């Protein structure tokens, strides 16, 4: 099955998921000089005051912080979006070293990591129906750079020892994702896809310009996770990022001048 190795990594995904070579794949390089300011874009509305995290999961590809999405409790609206998108999970992608890890790039710059907050359009009723629609998901992407610690991330880092290997989960209630957000909500937006199989072309991407800072210690704890299951040969969970894909017939729009 798919993964991030030599034998099963991104460059192989098209054989089981031919949409890998589609017209609206993610991530992409954001060329800041050609992304056009669009005055018609709105401010993003991120409303996470009632977000109810439940659990953290090592799925063998990353770890997922999961939310109760059975009501409108943590929603993303505005920005480029029509309608209301409910938070279902967040996860990250990161590198073996601080010089790579992000999926999106900015003028070819790779960040140490990238956080994805995944939301589904309530007009489709559930996540599985939403991913079948071109406007089914909104993913908020936030770059991580290594410097100062992010106090709001520490609760996540400290639970990782308990989900070292694939298929482990742990209760993870009361975590507030507002602690992961940068000061500015300036963004770039474009139409794209999931970045892991099945690579469905169902995402409005909203990539924040301003990175968050996390400490080296924090990212080092991400890199102690395992792709493998309990008791199998240890292969560290690192470099779980898809590289930039062809932009094709897309425009990247900026919310800011
Ligand atoms: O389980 C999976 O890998 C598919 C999946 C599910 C939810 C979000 C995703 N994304 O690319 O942001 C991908
Ligand atoms: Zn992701």
């Amino acid at each position: 099955h798919w993964g991030y190795g030599k034998h099963n990594g991104p460059e192989h995904w098209h054989k089981d998921f031919p949409i890998a070579k589609g017209e609206r794949q993610s991530p992409v390089d954001i060329d800041t000089h050609t992304a056009k300011y669009d005055p018609s874009l709105k401010p993003l509305s991120v409303s996470y005051d009632q977000a109810t995290s439940l659990r953290i999961l090592n799925n063998g590809h990353a770890f997922n912080v999961e939310f109760d999405d059975s009501q409108d409790k943590a929603v993303l609206k505005g920005g480029p979006l029509d309608g209301t998108y409910r938070l279902i999970q967040f996860h990250f992608h990161w590198g073996s070293l601080d010089g790579q890890g992000s999926e999106h790039t900015v003028d070819k710059k790779k960040y140490a990591a990238e956080l994805h907050l995944v939301h589904w359009n309530t007009k489709y009723g559930d996540f599985g129906k939403a991913v079948q629609q071109p406007d089914g998901l909104a993913v908020l992407g936030i770059f991580l750079k290594v410097g100062s610690a992010k106090p709001g991330l520490q609760k996540v880092v400290d639970v990782l020892d308990s989900i070292k290997t694939k298929g482990k989960s742990a209760d993870f209630t009361n975590f507030d994702p507002r602690g992961l957000l940068p000061e500015s909500l300036d963004y770039w937006t474009y139409p794209g896809s999931l970045t892991t199989p099945p690579l469905l072309e169902c995402v409005t991407w909203i990539v924040l310009k301003e990175p968050i800072s996390v400490s080296s210690e924090q990212v080092l704890k991400f890199r102690k996770l395992n792709f493998n299951g309990e008791g199998e040969p240890e292969e560290l969970m690192v470099d779980n990022w898809r590289p930039a894909q062809p932009l094709k017939n897309r425009q990247i729009k900026a919310s800011f001048k």
